[PDB]
């Protein structure tokens, strides 16, 4: 009953997936390449897309760019083989909201599948006023981050980790932490998805040109507070 | 303004190197030895790398060889030497060279380059292109002879890649100097000719047919037979 566009431009990897997809419980709709994705995406609106980063006619980081220029924030899993990184990366910080690298064992993407659609259109936070760490201002409502009255530009994933970061201003969280209230996970993940996105939050949080707003616990977690 | 990491154990140069490309519009960030600069290039994501080869600690190869290990496609221009006629920086992954002594301004035109490069978007609508035995997987960044993975740099591919995207179209020095290099100017670099050494002989190393043809006074064409 979720309907899940997958998009690979190697039919064999998209057989499979496809197959796989609808044999756990999804609705399935296919794609070879990124501009048939964005056709796809744009007809049908799935609930969530799972998304090849190298492709021909449109990659997979133009698709993710391509959507969130419409302001469309459907749930996206990036997928590249595991040599092309400073590439999955792109999708990431392009606006993707998870990654998993190729080759996977299907269960690895109906787990996060299954986060995705937990976590679209997010935070599980409760706080109402916008919140201040130092310089920065975080308005969950909002969704949106100041730092000294000059917007952050976040992507939707970013923005669901400061939230839940300043929604527990001052508190540290692990990892494991991170990965159930911001991305949805529900399983053990080797992945680190949640260190990609804090360097993401940090460099942006930082390029005014002040303080370390959101500090790394080394072997603990992260936390975000002033100083 | 990109930012370029300057790579260069000796203190002068590496000084001059970072005044001129600072005055020329660029952040410039420096390194003194190979461990430094994948330090920097970690901690601070350049755009492109200007990368000495001789320098203690950890040498421009190593540093290339360290790079391309680690996935980081990162645009590196090797400052090298030239004898076997070899580049040793270019067949570890670097993608472009200068020989010291230079002036700033070859400099300059082939960092500007490397960042047209690494800042292109446009994307082919090729998939695998076959060539007699040869298959280039275009958007898998892979080719295969006869079955058999061949082991190319990205530049290598690069250049391969737009060969076949023309298959049997023969290409000038020039046109792939600003196909694959970037290149928007003049240059008298050999830069094509040594990166089309370097493939054929990886092409033709399984003992096959040539591919890869030198049409002398006219260009390159990739093509069977
Ligand atoms: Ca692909
Ligand atoms: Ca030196």
């Amino acid at each position: 009953s979720p309907r899940v566009l997958v998009v690979d431009d190697d039919s064999d990897v998209l057989a499979s997936l496809e197959r796989g997809l609808r044999l756990s419980g999804f609705e399935v709709a296919t794609a070879v390449d990124g501009a048939e994705a964005l056709r796809s995406a744009t007809e049908n609106r799935p609930d969530a897309i799972v998304l090849d980063i190298n492709m021909p006619v449109l990659d997979g980081v133009s698709v993710v760019t391509a959507l969130r220029a419409m302001d469309n924030d459907v749930p996206v899993c990036v997928l590249s083989a595991r040599s092309s990184v400073d590439d999955r990366v792109a999708g990431l910080e392009a606006g993707a909201d998870d990654y998993l690298v190729k080759p996977f064992v299907l269960a690895e993407l109906v787990a996060r599948v299954k986060a995705l659609l937990r976590r679209r259109g997010s935070t599980a936070t409760s706080s109402s006023e916008t919140i201040t760490v130092g310089p920065l201002e975080v308005d969950i409502p909002g969704r949106r981050a100041r730092v000294n009255g000059v917007d952050v530009d976040l992507t939707k994933r970013e923005f669901d980790l400061l939230a839940v970061l300043a929604e527990h201003k001052t508190a540290v969280l692990s990892r494991a932490q991170l990965l159930e209230l911001v991305w949805g996970y529900d399983f053990a993940a080797d992945t680190n998805v949640v260190d990609v996105f804090i360097g993401y939050l940090r460099r942006k949080l930082e390029a005014g040109g002040g303080p370390r707003l959101l500090h790394t616990v080394r072997g603990v977690g992260f936390v975000l507070r002033m100083q």
